[PDB]
């Protein structure tokens, strides 16, 4: 449970592509 902050889609990295709830996720 990384919650990335997440902007667009991918805003992290190869890793972490899905900006979901405001964070990136790698699912």
């Amino acid at each position: 449970q990384l919650c990335l902050q997440c902007r667009s889609n991918s805003d992290c990295n190869i890793i972490w592509r899905i900006c979901r709830d405001g964070c990136c996720n790698v699912i």
